[PDB]
């Protein structure tokens, strides 16, 4: 079962900074899947535009944990969205 975020929603709460060469009135039109896997830590994350999928990423929360001690705040979830560390691991974690 897939929890959905949009852009929009993951924007106003902190976890989104920005989508490189997205007007932010495209916001709306990004929606992220996030997908529970067979291992505890890792998530499978799919990346929506107009309701087709454009690409995917694994995340093992033990590698953002491991930016959170290299004092990083900040990662690029795909090549052009930049997310907070810290808000995605709790995000992540609930």
């Amino acid at each position: 079962k897939p929890v959905k975020y949009t852009a929009a929603k993951l924007h106003e709460k902190g976890v989104l900074l920005d989508i490189d060469d997205l007007q932010t009135n495209q916001f709306k039109n990004v929606t992220f899947d996030i997908i529970a896997t067979e291992d505890v830590g890792i998530f499978d994350v799919r990346s929506k535009f107009l309701g087709v999928e454009m690409e995917k990423v694994q995340l093992n929360i033990q590698d953002l944990l491991q930016m959170q001690y290299e004092g990083v705040a900040v990662m690029k979830m795909f090549d052009k969205v930049k997310v907070n560390v810290n808000l995605l691991i709790y995000l992540l974690n609930k």
